């Protein structure tokens, strides 16, 4: 017998960011969670996140990545939580040889942003503990960082409960009913209806949009992370090591200084397993794979970090079929709005896309540009059942 003004579906990275942004403007709100976020069963754990604002997925993305930054830097001043640490994040690759080092460059110039350029031994000799080839060019951005996303989405939670919104935990939401004036989620532990819904089921958004007659390729892989104990002398935050995202021929790799003495963390982008979020294996370690291609790059560019491996971690990325995100209402519901195939990118926009999925509920539109994550796009293949 309790009906709210939003209900949202899956309260990880951009639902809970959803749920602050609405408990915030006194809208009454219900977040519904299959797990109690943050937890380790979706694609926000392993303690730190990435924040690039020169963007090398796409220079349209720099202004969500700016407002985003400003809110984090909003919620770092809210709560006791750590949430940025400045490390600035350097991108490299092959002088010529790099889509993604070329529009990083492109987005920085486009937007005026605060950027140093170098090549080569520069780079060495710049921060020990790289060693790049001769013909390896970069764009350093010293103002990008690293979120603690664990923390952020705690953070958000605290704040949005302290501020009446109601988080129903460890509760599946197995279908939907919606009507035009109305939403309605069925859970084991009970049903609940609202005026509006908000869908952010991230790596299930997969399996379960078909109950919204929703039909869009959406395939979650497995990937994998490591802690490596390092020349802490090099690799740490505390001696400036940046965080990094670079290109190299077999791929792209990205990886977080040393905090703390907790070791280098690195991650290869390109490669993981396609998987099912419910039967996949996350266990660090049962594929060769996850090590080996970490110590690959390693042993190569980063030799002082490459020593035991101190903990691993498997995560899970949701890509949509030209990897760029599905941020909009659903095209027979109004009053329905989805947020999905964040394709290993979404993180650090996690905040300002709270921002828009709040305004999306509540006013069927936003002050954002957001038509490159149009649910209607070609490149995207969607249909309805
Ligand atoms: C996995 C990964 C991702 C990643 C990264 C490194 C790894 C190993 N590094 C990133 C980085 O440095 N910078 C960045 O910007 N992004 C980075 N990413 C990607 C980012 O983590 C993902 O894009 C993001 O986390 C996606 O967020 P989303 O909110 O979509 O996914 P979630 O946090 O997993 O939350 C979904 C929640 O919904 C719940 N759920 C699922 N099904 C249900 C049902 N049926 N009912 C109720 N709740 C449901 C989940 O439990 C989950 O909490
Ligand atoms: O989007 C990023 O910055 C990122 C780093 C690792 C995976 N994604
Ligand atoms: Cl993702």
């Amino acid at each position: 017998s309790t009906h709210f003004d939003v209900i949202v579906v899956g309260a990880g990275s951009m639902g809970m960011a959803a749920g602050y942004q609405l408990a915030k403007q006194g809208v009454k709100t219900l977040l519904v969670d299959a797990f109690d976020p943050p937890h380790t069963n979706g694609s926000h754990h392993g303690d730190t996140r990435i924040i690039r604002h020169a963007y090398g997925e796409g220079r349209e993305y720099v202004p969500l990545a700016l407002r985003s930054q400003e809110l984090w830097y909003e919620l770092e001043k809210e709560t006791h939580h750590k949430i940025f640490t400045k490390t600035g994040v350097l991108v490299f690759g092959p002088k010529g040889e790099s889509a993604f080092v070329a529009e990083t460059m492109e987005a920085a110039k486009e937007h005026s942003l605060t950027v140093d350029l170098l090549e080569g031994d520069e780079i060495n000799k710049r921060w020990p503990g790289i060693t790049v080839p001769e013909n390896y060019n970069a764009i350093f951005e010293p103002n990008s960082g690293v979120l603690f996303s664990e923390n952020c989405i705690r953070a958000y939670r605290e704040l949005a409960e302290a501020r009446g919104a109601k988080v129903l935990t460890h509760t599946r939401v197995e279908d939907f009913d919606i009507s035009p004036d109305s939403v309605k989620i069925e859970t084991a532990n009970g049903s609940y209806t609202a005026d509006k819904l908000i869908v952010s089921m991230g790596a299930w958004n997969s399996k379960l949009l078909s109950k919204l007659n929703l039909d869009i390729p959406l395939q979650p892989y497995r990937q994998v992370v490591g802690f490596f104990e390092s020349d802490e002398s090099k690799y740490s935050n505390d001696i400036d090591f940046p965080g990094f995202m670079v290109e190299v021929p077999n791929g792209i790799y990205y990886g977080f200084p040393s905090f703390g003495g907790c070791g280098l963390k690195l991650g290869y982008h390109t490669f993981g397993q396609k998987i099912d979020p419910d039967t996949i294996n996350r266990e660090f370690g049962v594929y060769p794979e996850d090590e080996s291609n970490l110590r690959a790059f390693l042993e190569e560019y980063m030799p002082g970090a490459n020593g035991e491996l101190k903990r691993g971690a498997v995560c899970m990325y949701t890509k949509t079929l030209d990897e760029h995100f599905i941020i909009d209402l659903h095209p027979e519901h109004s009053n329905v709005v989805i947020a999905a195939g964040f394709s290993g990118h979404g993180f650090k926009f996690s905040s300002g896309v709270g921002e828009v999925l709040s305004q999306l509920a509540l006013t069927g539109k936003t002050e954002h540009d957001i038509s490159i994550f149009s649910i209607n796009r070609p490149a995207l293949k969607e249909s309805l059942q």
